[PDB]
C-alpha cells in the first residue's frame, strides 16, 4: 500500500531505486518513524539526504496516507527555497525518501545560536519564505507546519522550506494531530474547521516575531494558555521591536483569515523592502 | 484561585467543610489527577463518594477553569438520573467534590458483563438517559462526554449521569483534549467548530449502538480511521439489531447536527415506547 504517484527512479545526478544505490553517514536527524541520514549516491557521489521510515511504526500511528500527501506533493515542487524530494522507494519494513541535502541545517539551531536574528537578516529570510509559500500556494498546497524546525539553510545561507508531513491542498478541514477517545464525540467535535492558504500567512508572522524577539508572541506554560492566547490574538511587543516590524507583524496575526495580507503585500512591504537583502 | 459558585458549607444529611467531616473508605476508581473515595460524612453517618484532586496535578495541565466549570455546573443541576454534586472544598494541596454515591457501578462495566443489553434494558437506559439530558439542555448545558464510563447505576439499577469535567454552555467552540506544539498554528486550525445541545444527541445514538451490539459503532484501529468513520458517518448494523432500532440509531448519528431529533422524539419513538420501562 505504498505506491505513490511520485519518482521512483534511478537518477542520474551527474531501472527503480534500491537501498545498494547509497551510501549511508552520520544521522542528520531523529524523526518520529525513523532518522535522516547523511547519505551518498554512490555511481554519482552525490551528496543528499535519506529519511527512513519504519512501516510497522507508520500504520500503528495510522499516518500512512498523510506520508502518501508528503511525496506526492513535494515531489512536484520545484522551488530553490523548498526542499527538493528526488523521489521514494520502500522494501518489507521501511519507506525511503530521497531529499536535498541541506548543509547548514536548521533555522531552529541558527536562532539558538543567535538568540535573535537583526531586522536585515530576518526580512532576508521572510523574503525567502514568502516567496517560497507564494509557489506553494499557487499550487493550491497548504503547508500548515511552517516554524523554525522545517525551516533548513542552503549552502549559501538560503531558506528551503522542508517536512511537508501535514501539507494538504485548500480548502481542508483535515486535522493534524489527535488525541484523546474520539469514539462517542460527535463530527462537530473533532473535525476541524474548514482552513486555507492563509493559514501560512499567520505561521509567517508568528515568525517575524520569534525571529527578532527570540520567543514565539503566544508562549504560555501551558497547552490550554496558549490555545487561549492564539484564539484571542493575546501577545505583546518588547520595546525594541521597531514600528514596521509591528506593523507587519501585526498585520499577519489577524484572526480572521481573510484580513491577512497577500504574500505579495508580504514582499512589498515598506519594513521588508527596506531591509532585504533580496 | 479555587473560589467558585458553588456550595462548600456543611449539610445536616439527617460552617465550611473540613476533610476531618469525612470517614475515607475504599478507592471507587482513579481519577487522571486523584482518586474517588467511598466516603462517610462523620455526624449524620451518611455514604458518599470524595472525589480528591492535587492542586499540583490540575495546574501542571491546567484544566483549573474548566473544574470550575465542572463544580459549579453539576452543584446547580438537581435531577434523579443525575449524579449529585453536594459540595465542594479545598485544602493547601486539594480539592474534593463531595458527590453522590452511586452503589451498583458504572454502565461500562455493566456491559463487560453482560456483554451487550437486551433490547428493553437498552430501551429503558435510553429513556432515563433522555429525561437527565432533556433537563440539563433546559439549562443550556452541553454534557459534551456521554459515555458508558461516565453513566453510574443507583441502588435501584436507573442510570446517573456523572463526570461533568466537559460541560459547557451552548453554544461553545472549546476544544476538550489538546496535544501538539500549538505555537505556530493559526486560531483557525485549532479552535473547535461551534457545536450545541445536539452533541449529546449523537452520543445518545453511540450509546444505543453499542448498548445493543457491545461494541462502539465507530471502531477502529487507530485514531484516525476512527476520526474518519466517524466524520464520514461510516457504521453497519449487524443483522440481530432490530428495524426499530436502526430507524432510532440511523436518526441520531446524524453528521448535521440540525437533523437529529429532539430528545422528546426520542422518548416518543415506537422502539423505545415498545421496549422502555419507564
Ligand atoms: N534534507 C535534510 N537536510 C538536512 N537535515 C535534515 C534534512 N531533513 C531532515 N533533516 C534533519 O532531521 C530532522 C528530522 O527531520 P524531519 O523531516 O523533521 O522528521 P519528521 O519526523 O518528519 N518531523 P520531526 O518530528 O521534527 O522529526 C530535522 O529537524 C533536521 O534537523
Ligand atoms: N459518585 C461515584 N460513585 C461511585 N463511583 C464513582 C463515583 N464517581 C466516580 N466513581 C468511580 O471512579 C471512576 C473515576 O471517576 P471520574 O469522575 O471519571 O474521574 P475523572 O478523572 O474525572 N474521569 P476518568 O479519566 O474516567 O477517571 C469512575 O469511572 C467510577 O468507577
Ligand atoms: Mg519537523
Ligand atoms: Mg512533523
Ligand atoms: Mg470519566
Ligand atoms: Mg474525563
Amino acid at each position: 500500500s505504498y505506491s505513490y504517484d511520485a519518482p521512483s527512479d534511478f537518477i542520474n545526478f551527474s531501472r527503480q531505486w534500491a537501498l545498494e544505490d547509497f551510501e549511508i553517514g552520520r544521522p542528520l536527524g531523529k524523526g518520529k518513524f525513523g532518522n535522516v541520514y547523511l547519505a551518498r549516491e554512490k555511481q554519482s557521489k552525490f551528496i543528499l539526504a535519506l529519511k527512513v521510515l519504519f512501516k510497522a511504526q507508520l500504520e500503528k500511528a495510522g499516518v500512512e496516507h498523510q506520508l502518501r500527501r508528503e511525496v506526492e506533493i513535494q515531489s512536484h515542487l520545484r522551488h530553490p527555497n523548498i526542499l527538493r524530494l528526488y523521489g521514494y522507494f520502500h522494501d518489507a519494513t521501511r519507506v525511503y525518501l530521497i531529499l536535498e541535502y541541506a548543509p547548514l541545517g536548521t533555522v531552529y539551531r541558527e536562532l539558538q545560536k543567535l538568540s535573535k536574528f537583526d531586522e536585515q537578516r530576518t526580512a532576508t529570510y521572510i523574503t525567502e519564505l514568502a516567496n517560497a509559500l507564494s509557489y506553494v500556494h499557487s499550487k493550491r498546497v497548504i503547508h500548515r507546519n511552517i516554524k523554525p524546525e522545517n525551516l533548513l539553510l542552503g549552502s549559501a545561507g538560503e531558506l528551503k522550506i522542508a517536512d511537508f508531513g501535514w501539507s494538504v491542498h485548500a480548502p481542508s478541514s483535515r486535522r493534524t494531530t489527535l488525541c484523546g477517545t474520539l469514539d462517542y464525540l460527535p463530527p462537530e467535535m473533532i473535525e476541524g474547521r474548514m482552513h486555507d492558504e492563509k493559514v501560512d500567512l499567520w505561521s509567517l508572522g508568528v515568525l517575524v516575531y520569534e525571529f527578532l524577539v527570540g520567543k514565539p508572541p503566544f508562549e504560555a506554560n501551558t497547552y490550554q494558555e496558549t490555545y487561549k492566547r492564539i484564539s484571542r490574538v493575546e501577545f505583546t511587543f518588547p520595546d525594541f521591536v521597531t514600528e514596521g516590524a509591528r506593523d507587519l507583524i501585526s498585520r499577519l496575526l489577524k484572526h480572521n483569515p481573510s484580513q491577512r495580507p497577500m504574500l505579495r503585500e508580504v514582499l512589498e512591504h515598506p519594513w521588508i523592502t527596506a531591509n532585504s537583502s533580496k
